[PDB]
């Protein structure tokens, strides 16, 4: 570890369902039903699950209830065993939701987004089985154009914290796969940024006829389906022709692909296909334009 005394008190502050007062009552009702007077734990579970549907929140509520200074005695055992039932087979998802709660609140307030949506986001990222491009397309769709870069920062900050937690969502090897996933995502952001600068110098976005988001998606599809670059660019061409010569828009894509991280494509072979097609497009356009 091996010297950080993790941790760890403060469970209630990591609960993302409701309001500080709305959560505070809920925890008291569970303190009132009842560790102080000596009930009775069956269907008390359905009360727990009714107040907090999310397992991360459910676990945090019981950990707070485990703070009561009674501290008798078999009640500890019953509280800790309900914790095991909720967590069992869901360790990853629970631990990720807990470990990223403060970041979700931090970024939630910054992005003007609901924290629990960011919690779902980080869980989805470490537990999903979708590609880097699909993941990027999903975030773009879910959170918006404005939030596309910030969302990857939130995941990175959540990952950092998760790895430093006393109970991380993954083991070393699994975080290794997550780290690789994240760097690949960051490469996509890098081309996203490169691509945006190329559209600026081309001014293909100034008038507002073309949307930066749809243009981005077009570039993302090229990373996925290089052989269909020509078809992918069809709807762009139908609009750009009004003020831009075909070769300008094709060059914008060629150069963006040229100077972007190679690893965004499935392989170098697939990257060559994209470059060869876009060059063929640029070349054909120029010859048609100057002659005549």
């Amino acid at each position: 570890s091996g010297l950080v005394p993790r941790g760890s008190h403060m469970s209630q502050e990591r609960i993302l369902d409701g309001e500080e007062d709305e959560i505070n009552h809920k925890i008291f009702d569970l303190k009132r039903t009842l560790k102080d007077n000596l009930p009775l734990d069956r269907d008390f579970i359905d009360r727990l699950k009714r107040y907090f549907k999310d397992p991360s929140d459910q676990v945090l509520a019981l950990r707070e209830l485990l703070n009561e200074k009674d501290l008798t005695a078999e009640q500890v055992e019953l509280l800790t065993k309900i914790i095991n039932e909720i967590i069992s087979g869901s360790e990853k998802s629970v631990n990720a939701g807990i470990n990223s709660a403060i970041q979700a609140k931090l970024f939630g307030n910054k992005m003007k987004l609901e924290p629990q949506l960011l919690r779902a986001c980080y869980r989805g990222f470490i537990m999903g089985n979708i590609s880097t491009t699909d993941q990027y397309i999903e975030w773009l769709g879910n959170f918006g154009f404005n939030h596309r870069h910030t969302i990857v920062n939130f995941v990175e900050q959540s990952l950092i914290v998760d790895m430093d937690s006393e109970k991380p969502s993954c083991n070393a090897y699994e975080f290794g796969f997550v780290l690789s996933k994240l760097i690949a995502i960051k490469m996509i952001r890098t081309s996203d940024v490169i691509f945006m600068k190329k559209l600026e110098s081309s001014s293909l976005l100034k008038d507002g006829s073309l949307s930066a988001e749809q243009l981005l998606l077009t570039l993302l599809y090229i990373f996925q389906y290089p052989s269909e670059s020509e078809q992918i660019l069809t709807s762009v061409i139908e609009v750009s022709r009004a003020s831009h010569e075909d070769s300008v828009v094709y060059q914008t894509y060629l150069s963006s692909v040229n100077e972007s991280p190679h690893d965004i494509f499935k392989s170098e072979s697939e990257r060559e296909i994209a470059i060869n097609i876009l060059r063929e497009l640029v070349t054909s356009a120029y010859k048609k334009e100057l002659s005549r």
